């Protein structure tokens, strides 16, 4: 009945059409579909919920998520009981993710201060909110056809289980298993910064272990090519990767950056979404 | 690229319908690796275990082709049973025989074991770890989490992930692979090493049927990592407690040399081993385990 007081009353499948299946991920089966009355592309995420445990979890989470809306967040819409199943809908963002972007163009220092700037922007509000993103990396951020810049995925794995894969963007303080604050989120900024120049995640060709010891103890990946990267680009970096928790920049602070003030418009950003898809296709 | 890694996968799956053969397909878990069924053969009433994976969502494929490949040459009594594969579309299926008797972490977290029940187990994994090695298979992910147990007290070697095939022109490996706690200091420190490292890892088993868990599981696992490099082989709470010959089996088993340590066809002969009790000693366990599981639950 919160839930009832949470969804939208009427047919999801008479407002929407043209569905197509992108995926399964753990929560449900998400979909692509368009609006039948405005022609919006929307992202429609269906779960089973009979039933999921801490059904009340995602409850809760989607009535933040609806009531806490931000232009560098992908944006909720709405949601729907369809039989037994919740269907949440995110407006869709058509130029696919920072990573493909970042493995098909080589960016240049003021695209990738734009994508920052617009990181950080989002990054103020969560942390002002008290919320831990916790998985800044370049699949997470998503991309607009007019170049807009958004997160998505900010929604407990045992000690005896084996690490498969290297949580390449995770600060120091996490990865030593301590308790932590919004400040992890602009260490993993300052990572995925790293990638867009290299192109490609840090610890790359190392074994998940070695990795996460690596972070513990250096902090930032070395640079393959520092030379190469301009001294106030460079400072930024040194702003988001300092181990001291205290020393490293807020959200707040680094708007503030000089590097960021050389930022292209965002539009610079949709011929590297033009690449991009002509590289995946 | 990636999606001829795919194709190489996909290739050694023979494509057909799960169902033609198999009924009764019960959820027991879902995970990363993919959502495990228990299921029973049609024709013989076999009860298999069955993983649905979906392969354009799975990192890494490389490591699911190797571990196919290597339980599909390596079948032996005291490892859990390739049987089939299927491709179902996108879907992968793997058949595994299924053992209804739970895990040795089971066991070890929720009873005591005595000495002729623990000698039952290290000598059922060195017979299962005697065949890989003499295959020039190395396990190096041993822990009691992927020891399988049968109602009939079988025990049985799982989770080949992360297993390293050596040749006599590669013969050692250098990588960090493993879980922290069960790790042998050659492997966290990065020099050569070869299959006793399987034979550490025993030890640590050892260590957890005596006291319930590896030496310092209270500490997060990179910490860890540094005091098995400093440390070396580990202490016991109690070691007063022990035979003297479970102390000696424990020695060799996690012997700092190398050289030293025991193989698994060594260890086979050490009089710990005689005091085994059969295997049907651990159905008690396997009980006692199984209600200790719903008192968590309530
Ligand atoms: C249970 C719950 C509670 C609250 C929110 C969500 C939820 C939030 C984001 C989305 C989403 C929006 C999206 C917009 N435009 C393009 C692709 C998109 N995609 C697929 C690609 O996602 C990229 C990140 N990663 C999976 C690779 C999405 O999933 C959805 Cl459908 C659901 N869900
Ligand atoms: C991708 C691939 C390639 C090759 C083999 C496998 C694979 C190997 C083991 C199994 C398996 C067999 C099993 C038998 N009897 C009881 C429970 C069982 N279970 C669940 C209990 O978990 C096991 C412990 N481990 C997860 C920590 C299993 O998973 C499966 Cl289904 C698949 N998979």
């Amino acid at each position: 009945e919160k839930l009832r007081s949470i969804v939208s009353v009427g047919d999801p499948k008479k407002k929407y059409t043209r569905f197509e299946k992108i995926g399964q991920g753990a929560s449900g089966t998400v979909y692509t579909a368009m609006d039948v009355a405005t022609g919006q592309e929307v992202a429609i995420k269906q779960m089973n919920l009979q039933q999921q445990p801490k059904k009340e979890l995602i409850i809760n989470e989607i009535l933040v998520m609806r009531e806490n809306k931000n232009p560098n967040i992908v944006n909720y819409l709405d949601s729907y009981l369809v039989g037994d199943e919740l269907w949440v809908v995110m407006e869709y963002l058509a130029g696919g993710s920072l990573t493909d972007v970042v493995t098909e163009t080589c960016m240049d220092e003021g695209q990738i201060a734009a994508v920052c700037r617009e990181c950080l922007q989002a990054l103020e509000f969560l942390h002002s909110n008290q919320v831990i993103h916790r998985n800044i990396k370049s699949d997470n951020i998503l991309l607009g056809m007019d170049g807009s810049v958004k997160l998505t995925d900010f929604g407990e794995q045992s000690k005896r289980s084996e690490m498969v894969g290297t949580p390449y963007w995770m600060a120091p303080e996490v990865v030593t298993r301590k308790a932590y604050g919004p400040k992890v989120d602009i260490w993993s900024l300052g990572i995925m910064a790293i990638e867009m120049i290299e192109g490609e995640p840090p610890y790359l060709n190392e074994n998940p272990l070695r990795a996460l010891y690596l972070i513990a103890t250096n902090g930032t990946p070395e640079l393959q090519n520092p030379e190469k990267l301009s001294a106030i680009f460079r400072d930024f970096l040194n702003r988001c990767l300092e181990m001291d928790v205290e020393k490293r920049g807020s959200a707040k602070e680094l708007l503030q950056h000089q590097f960021l003030k050389i930022a292209k418009p965002l539009s610079s950003l949709t011929p590297l979404i033009a690449a991009a898809k002509e590289a995946t296709k």
